[PDB]
Order: structure tokens, then C-alpha cells, then sequence
């Protein structure tokens, strides 16, 4: 039974880049939501696998089929949301403040420097034609190389693509305040991002 | 656990429209390959349900999304191969017959004749730009209307939409007999389609 | 070279249902960026389809289909707003006001009443687990019969499925009145819904 | 307008790996199938572009909406068969041979050996849930790393995504020799990769 984690900040700490007022919506609505669709529908499945050890028929395998796409949908919802708020951090907690370590060495050789990582990355947020994410994520599958990735709705990176960054590009995450000027959010969100968890999610090669 | 499920004919039964080769590499290689990933993508949700029991981390829920394609696919595979075998069937059985009773019914006043509903669903097959199906449907939601729609890979139709005949347009349907020719093997195949199991679900509307 | 169309009814006219102020930006911001990128997405084809034909090389082609994502999110965009627009009218022009004729009789024939018809098409837009659309629609495919389709993004119904009421799912529709209480919004919208230009788009097919 | 390439090999040229029939039906029938719904769709386009320019409609929008679809298929259909031809060759004309120079240096630094790329391929591949194609490619926004991509269909790897070994998974592609036993296919057509082509891909970074 999964559960909304605790922030490691109040809800208007990030202010100006992000609302105090947005995060909480965003927290005890959005996020909460697919906590409790997430629960539901693998409850729902946990029944449905007891159903069909019974009575094994394609009319039961048939409604499996139509949960996994909640359980995809609410899972990717609650992990993708505990990712972000993790990567987010106030000043006075090093928000906004460069990586150092492993993580800085790799975004220099294969970016050249953290602002063209930055540009990049908010060149692939510009990008997402509908709702969805953009990560910075470990590639453990070609010598741990660094990419920028973007998943649609609330899809997320699985196997061997580490999330080091999530941002979050879905409208609610940033149109009470900005509206429309989503440039504008993408720009300012990176005053905020906490590039210690980015660096420890990279040193680790796991979430 | 599900298993392959019994057949109505045996393999040569649907010669010379869909050969024998091909049904017995499709029924005991592909069908029996998404009954096996079926059962073990099941099993392994089971495995990862507990792990998140003991800790419902990020982590885990990733795993747990990792999964779910396979339940998808496998269970797509299992589910649209079933529907398959049990809408076909040898002229001997009555496949080639057109339908009777309510659907014969509902075929004509939708869409004129039982032969322009056949080749709209050619059209449709002939448009699955990739692996899929074409599925004849009776659709719960809109008054019991019939409609032809095409999935991907072995996506499949649910909700209020009940599959009446299902025809499989993945190459390995056709590729040994037909090779490149699709058309021919989407012409040929109506000749052994049971329209009388047709007829039972649109009745039954399961 | 498409512009935004004319609205028949000025930002506030639809209040309380959905704000003036959602309004002025879904059209003015929103809906323009989509003929702006529709516009550019079209001149770039037009530049590679003649660098295509002087060079006709798979890195040519490669690029083609590097914009064909564009054409189809922002000719998406285009045309799902401009429907959009044309069947929401205020109160005082009629919007709310049930459909007639034809597509009254079809919709109690399939649905039973216009209330089940919504009820459906609330589902269909509540089930839409991201950004998108649903559409009431004719199917000119199976003997012109009415159903409801959800997309994704910018997706939209083309060929035999005639659009007769397109209803946004973005999150830009109504955040700024509902925020996350999206099936707040779904079910005030049909106190502004224009059935007359339903009607007109059902007799006409197109 | 597009044509079928030439062919730097007869049909029978990578038996017994791949079979004579195979590449006689998968070249003049597929691939040739592609170039005519390419030219077919492009012509299509051209001439709703030019009667958008006189009726600027939703309408009119709608129907190019429609036609993308097979651009896009059709396109990614000519494309990927004219990489594939081009990273094949016979055993006598290198088939098969480690690629060298700077390509066999970023392959031994990211994966260990050409051994591992193969093995990771070969992963992707069985991985294809329906129709599709690895790409191993060098990826120019992240600094020119090499990465392994799966697409379905008759998509393909566009923009910073440069293809340097493009392996059909298609059930056409090995079905009239392989049948059902696909693994086989991908582990047998390494012996006929043209890893000279896929050097010089990776060093112009493009195709
Ligand atoms: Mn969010
Ligand atoms: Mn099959
Ligand atoms: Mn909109
Ligand atoms: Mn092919
Ligand atoms: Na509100």
C-alpha cells in the first residue's frame, strides 16, 4: 500500500519559480490521486489473479488487461511525483545549486557544460506535444551515459534508464501561475532543482 | 493459470483457404508462447504485489509499471488467439456459411449486404500498418451497433465492444502460404469464418 | 495559410460555465499556437518535398518524417479548436439547448435520452488519462451511426468518423476555474453546447 | 520521387543465414511496396498543400492529418530498408568482420565488446511486441554516445538519433526460414552485418 511521501519542504518554499499554492493542489490532489488509483488497481488485479487461477478464460484474462493500463497509468502517477518532489529543493537547502562530483564530470564531457544540459533539456520540455515529463537519466545499458529523455502522459523510465531529474511538463504543474507561458516555468524551475539528489541517484544507479 | 485451449478441428481442417502448416505452428509456437508469458507475467505482479507490500517504494512501483506491458501483450495474445480459433471453422462445420437471426439482421440494415460488411473489413485489414487484428464488434454503448475496428499488435477490444469475429493480419497468419500476397489470405479466410459463433455472441453480447 | 477563426460569441459569453478568462487564452494563446506551428509545419513539407524530389535520398526522406509529428499535433490543434469553438454557443444563442430532427431521433433510437448520450460522453472524457479529446461522432461506415471516440494530445477523428461535438480534455480547458475537479467542468460544458451545430454537421455528413 | 536502391549482392549472397527468398520477396516486393506508398502519399500531400493554400479549412486540414500517417509509415518503410541493404554484406565482402577505428573504440568503452552491443541487440530485438527494428545509434545530443533504440512499425530514429546498424524485426524478415524461432534470426544475421558501413556512419555522423 503505497502512501504520499513527506516533503522535505513547505508548500511555499520554492516561491517565486513555483507557487505555494500550486504545490499544494498539485500534492494533496494531483499526487494523492494516483496514490489511491495506484492502491485500487492493484487491489483490483490482486482479485482478478485469484479470479482467473479459478476459472482460467479469455473473459477473465480479457479484464486483466483493462486494469493494467490503470495500474501503468496510477503507478507511473505515484512515482514519477515522488521523483519530483525529491529532485525539488529551496535555496536555503541548495536549490538551484550546481552538481559536483561523478555526475558534474559526465554532464561536461558530454554536454560541455550544465547550462547546455539545462538548454537541452528545456529544448525537450518545449517538446512534450500534450502531458508529460522530461528526464535527465543514467543509461546503465551503454556505460552509464547521460540522456534526456520524454515520456507522454504518465509514463516513466524503466530497466536500465535511471531518473536523476524528472520535471514535471503536465499543464497543472505550472498554469496558475504561468498559464500559458510554459517557457517560462521550464526556465525558472531549474533555480529549484536539488542536484544533490541528482547526484546521489547517479552514484547509486537506482531510484 | 491459463492453458491453449481445445480446438474445434484439426490443423488441416481450414485447407486449402488457410493451410495446416501454418495452423499447427501457430497454435503450438505463437498461441502456446503468449499463454506462457501470460502465466509468467502473472506470476511475477504476484512477486512484485508482495515486495511492495514490504516496500512501496518508487522503486518497486517501477518494477510493478515494468510488468504490465507483458500482462498486456501476453494477455492480449492469449485472449485474441482464443477468439480466433472459435470463429473458424471448416465448411464441414459450417464455416463459409453467412449469419442468421438478429445479426444477419443488424449486417444488412447497417451495411447493406453481409458482402460489403466482408469488404469493408478487408479494407480495414489491409490498413493495419504493422502487426494487429481487424475485429468485427457489437458496441454495448451505442445501442448494440455493429462497427469494424482495427488494433495494434495484440491489443484488444474491451469495454462495451464485443468482439463477433476476430481475423489475425500478423504476418505469421499468412507468411508461409500467402508470403507477401495479405490480400489473398484477407479474401480467402471468410470462406472458414464460423458467422453461426458470430452470431451467438452478438446474441449473448459476451 | 490557416488563421484563427472568428468566434461567434465574445470571451465572456459563456460564463458561468467556463470563464472569459479561459477563454481569451485557450483562443488567443492556445489555439494560436497551433496555426502558428500548422503554418510552419506546412512550409517546411513544402521546402522538403522539393528538396525530396531534386535529391531523393533516405536522409531526405528521414527528414520528412521528422515533420510529419508537427503536421499532425498542430493540424490537430487547428482543427479540433475551430470545431470546438463552433459547437459551444451562450445560452441567449441557444447553447444548451437540445438537438432536433435527425440527430434527436438518433440519439434517443441508440443512447435512450440525450442525458445518456452525456452521461457516456462524461465517461469517455474522464477516461481520457492525460491530455485529449472526446467526440460525438457519426460513423459514415457502418450506416451513420452515432458513437463517442476519446483521442489523445491533439489526435483527431478523420475519414468516416464525422465530428459532431468536440469536447477538450486539456488541462488548459478549465484549470483556471476547476482546477483538479476536471469532471466539474465535464458536466457544466453542456449547459453551452451547441446542438443546432450538431445537427447541421449530422445532416451533412461532414 | 524514390526508387528501390541497387543492391551491392545477389539475393543469394547471405545464405545460409538469410535465405535467397527472403531477400527476393523482402526487396522486390516489401521495400518496393514502401516506395510506391511514399511517392503515393507525398503526391497525396502536395496536393491538399496546395489546395489549403486556396482553402485555408478545418476540413482541408483534416484530410493532411489523415495522409501523414502514411508518409510517415511509408517513408520510415523506404528508409529503414535502404539502411538495412546498406549495413549487409556477404562474409566476401566483409560481412560479418568487427568494425574498427573510432566506431570499435566507443563500442569496447560503453559495452565491454562488440559481444555485449550484439547480445544487448539481440535483447532489444526479442523485445519488439509486434512489428519493428533495433537501431544501434550515436546519439549527437549527449556528445556522440552510442545507444540501442527499439521502434515499432515502420518508424524510425530521426534528428540527433543517427543510424549505424539497422536489424528488421519484422515476422517477414526471416518467418520463411526461421518461422517462429526469431532468437535464431537475430543471433544468425551478425555474421552478415556490414560493420564497415556502420563505421562510416558513425564517423559522418549521418546517413
Ligand atoms: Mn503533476
Ligand atoms: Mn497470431
Ligand atoms: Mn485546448
Ligand atoms: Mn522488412
Ligand atoms: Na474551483
Amino acid at each position: 500500500k503505497v502512501t504520499l511521501p513527506d516533503l522535505k519542504w513547505d508548500f511555499g518554499a520554492l516561491e517565486p519559480y513555483i507557487s505555494g499554492q500550486i504545490n499544494e493542489l498539485h500534492y494533496t490532489k494531483h499526487h494523492q490521486t494516483y496514490v489511491n488509483g495506484f492502491n485500487t488497481a492493484v487491489d483490483q488485479f490482486q482479485e482478478l489473479s485469484d479470479l482467473l487461477a479459478k476459472e482460467p478464460s479469455p473473459a477473465n484474462a480479457r479484464k486483466m488487461i483493462a486494469i493494467q493500463q490503470n495500474i501503468k497509468f496510477h503507478g507511473g502517477g505515484f512515482t514519477n511525483h515522488c521523483l519530483f518532489w525529491e529532485n525539488l529543493a529551496p535555496e536555503s537547502q541548495g536549490g538551484g545549486e550546481p552538481p559536483t562530483g561523478a555526475l558534474a564530470k559526465a554532464i561536461d564531457e558530454q554536454f560541455g557544460s550544465l547550462d547546455e544540459l539545462i538548454k537541452l533539456t528545456n529544448t525537450k520540455l518545449a517538446g512534450v506535444q500534450g502531458s508529460g515529463w522530461a528526464f535527465i537519466v543514467k543509461n546503465l545499458s551503454n556505460g552509464g551515459k547521460l540522456d534526456v529523455v520524454q515520456t507522454y502522459n504518465q509514463d516513466t523510465v524503466t530497466g536500465p534508464l535511471v531518473p536523476l531529474v524528472a520535471i514535471d511538463a503536465w499543464e497543472h504543474a505550472y498554469y496558475l501561475q504561468y498559464q500559458n507561458k510554459k517557457a517560462d516555468y521550464f526556465k525558472a524551475i531549474w533555480n529549484v532543482v536539488n542536484w544533490k539528489e541528482a547526484s546521489r541517484r547517479f552514484d547509486a544507479g537506482k531510484i
